[PDB]
């Protein structure tokens, strides 16, 4: 109805133009000139659904030529491989051209790694949506791919086969205890690897496609093992007798049982419910439900098909908590009192059910449907579309939403926020369209 | 003395061989067979001073050999340039061999970041006592140096001018809240960067020689301007542009007001955004005034700081690893709940002998020699008696460690050190 028409409307007035041709969208329409890459996702797959190409094109080769393509050792420029957060069409030279942000200047010096890996899912949902390869192979692409999986691939100080990284690398682009092996980036590294595979040319190439062949395997299986939280798997760690000869290496990160809020959980998952865990490393598992990963663990089958149906029914069982009034929290619970002051360092803008710390985020409604339609129970995405088109088109489209159940309008949320728009649509085309999920997946 | 020559004998049979040559030292005499680098460092430094250099020259090669030469791709394997925290001689198969752990099979598969730093400064100690740089100046230890120096400066995600690193990657190798920009491993890394740019030959090391130039002048600016805490930085934290975004409800302000001397000053065991981590790590603090990566007036204000707060800092036994402890809800979300870091235990505050020795060499530098050898009395008064455990419990370090091993290696060495250091001041030109 007027809502889709409305929701068409401001999609198309959020393009960015670059040089007369689009190359991307504004991340909330009034800065006005900067394109955000995770941000850009949503649109770019309705653009492409809708078979307008020409604009996912420009910007998979303008952030391509945006890459740093050689080692940097010097301090606050951008470690080789990366795809840059945000960029933006610098007109003040007498000719256009577009300046990248890595984080140079940012609060936080940091690139979050999301955006190189929903780079290289982009660049698959292009040439899958083309049915042509073409652009993939050509030599600059091959680079571009290559350089992403070597700085994702190579070990540093921690060897084990996850991404290790700082705090607030991901979509959580500030401090929530998501340093270590966060879920979200992990699942999305598990994605580009077989997105990687399947459009790297393997001559001349060999070391790394081999990495990629051996990596692949053993990051499912280490994400399946380690991060997999259900009640019996929860009741078999409590009863793991770790004392008894050959046993103790089975606990892999040294989890000490006393960490984990059982009485909570217990109470919290349903019977045949469970998710993977926000985060493991050496004695840490962070028992906290992100949406994103394990969204996209269903997409990108790195859930089993059991675990797929566990999330989707912890999803149902526990709609008020995870959807209640806006599709849906970023992460579950908040963190509050001595954790939020501890874990957050007292961030102002992540007070508990706000923003990153257990905010409603409408742009999940996309992965939300897209999990649904692939574990076959697509009316969970319906329900969750009525209630957004319930209050979005008049609440002017906001970033996000606060509170348990996401009733208010987000504290500093801005209007028209481009993905609430673009995910609230792509959601509507996923449901319609079942075989789209072949661009994600 | 008496004692020092009780020391010596322990030392001397903490002396590992392999193939007939000493290598190095065991952690702990009696695995039998196993030497840990960064314990190696008080007995190598000791061995340098007493003139006996062919078992650091040994060590060095040896470990040399041990670091990985090329990028690696796959997982539970260490990463280029990285020296192992320990090796082991296998004298099991027909000939003795060498076998490194780079952590592939530990509790934390992490390879510890301090071991590579403290081998730059082992390497540049060795050339000093020896007064000779041709050890350093072969290729292979041109090429080590520098493999290291590119893993430490090569910016992955994080582009501070400091070393982004996982949780437990140092000498307190467990879950401590030391993930992100640690003081022990910035202090560590400044001093390794000094001790490469006096190694490495700009000829054919060009990129890196010229990175590390320019890390240099940074790193030390960061360092002393983002990392000090006294009275006058928490009042203007309380006040707060700014390269970090730090919220004074984040940290303890009155209690720390109230522990500072008006002229005493640290630097904080971490800085990030959103992040002011103001436990006292004293490795870090007097690792920096070694280096002279702290300014004279901040170097002083260290010492004034130690001298005041004496009883917590080294109460019983010096002294504490950090100050204060995690408790409560703070040690089971910082920690998960590790039993063996509890309060005022082990990495978790406390007291660890082998810190004597920097103390030592920080005080020499100070030019307050009594601060340490105050340490020095109270440590002569049960060491011996002890039999050199690894290290001490309790809020004043008065209880042995309850799996501290006896003769730990670098709580004799650390001693013998302090000793050696304050008889012989111009012997800290060993160590920066
Ligand atoms: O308002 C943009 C500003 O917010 C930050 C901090 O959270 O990032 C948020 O906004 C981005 C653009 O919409 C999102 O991609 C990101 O997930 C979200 O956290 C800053 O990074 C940015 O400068
Ligand atoms: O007993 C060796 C064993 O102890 C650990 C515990 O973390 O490390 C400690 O002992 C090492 C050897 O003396 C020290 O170098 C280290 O600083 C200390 O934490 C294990 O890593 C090690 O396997």
């Amino acid at each position: 109805d007027i809502i889709e028409e409305s929701a068409w409307e401001a999609l198309e007035k959020s393009i960015l133009y670059y040089k007369g041709r689009p190359v991307g969208t504004v991340a909330a329409f009034d800065n006005y000139d900067q394109c955000f890459v995770r941000d850009f996702v949503s649109s770019a797959l309705i653009f492409l659904i809708k078979g307008k190409t020409d604009i996912v094109r420009n910007f998979l080769e303008e952030t391509l030529k945006l890459q740093p393509k050689d080692r940097q050792l010097d301090a606050y420029k951008p470690g080789r491989g990366l795809i840059p957060a945000s960029f933006k069409v610098v007109s003040d030279n007498g000719e256009e051209y577009l300046e990248a942000d890595f984080g140079e200047h940012a609060i936080a010096r940091v690139t979050p790694v999301d955006s190189c890996l929903w780079w290289i899912l982009l660049l698959r949902a292009y040439v899958v949506a083309s049915k042509d390869f073409s652009l993939a192979y050509q030599p600059e692409f091959q680079t571009g791919i290559r350089l992403i999986m070597e700085i994702c691939l190579a070990n540093r100080f921690d060897m084990y086969p996850t991404l290790l990284v700082p705090d607030g690398a991901c979509m959580i682009d500030r401090r929530l205890g998501i340093y270590g092996h966060p879920l979200e980036l992990q699942v999305l590294f598990y994605a580009a690897l077989r997105a990687a595979r399947e459009m790297l040319i393997c001559q001349g190439n060999q070391d790394v496609v081999e990495a990629i062949d051996n990596r692949l395997p053993l990051l499912c299986a280490h994400i399946r093992q380690h991060y997999w939280i259900d009640i019996n798997r929860l009741n078999a760690i409590y009863r793991f007798k770790s004392e008894e000869y050959g046993k103790a290496a089975v606990n892999l990160f040294n989890i000490y049982v006393d960490s984990i809020p059982y009485y909570e959980l217990d109470k919290w998952l349903p019977k045949k419910g469970g998710y993977l865990a926000g985060n493991v490393g050496p004695s840490q598992l962070d028992t906290r439900f992100f949406a994103l990963g394990n969204l996209m663990a269903i997409i990108s089958d790195l859930a089993t098909e059991e675990q797929s149906q566990a999330i989707m029914t912890l999803i149902e069982d526990r709609w008020e908590d995870l959807v209640g009034d806006m599709p849906m929290k970023i992460c579950y619970p908040a963190l509050e009192n001595e954790e939020y002051r501890i874990v957050t360092g007292c961030d102002p803008k992540n007070i508990p059910w706000s923003y990153h710390n257990a905010g409603s985020w409408p742009v999940l409604m996309w992965m939300l449907a897209a999990a649904s339609v692939k574990a076959g129970k697509p009316y969970i995405a319906g329900k969750a579309i009525e209630i957004a088109q319930a209050r979005l088109l008049e609440d002017e489209w906001p970033e996000y939403y606060d509170g348990k159940k996401g009733r208010l309008i987000g504290k500093q949320a801005r209007k028209y926020q481009t993905w609430t728009i673009a995910g609230f649509l792509l959601a509507a085309e996923l449901m319609k369209n079942p075989s789209l999920l072949s661009l994600i997946s």
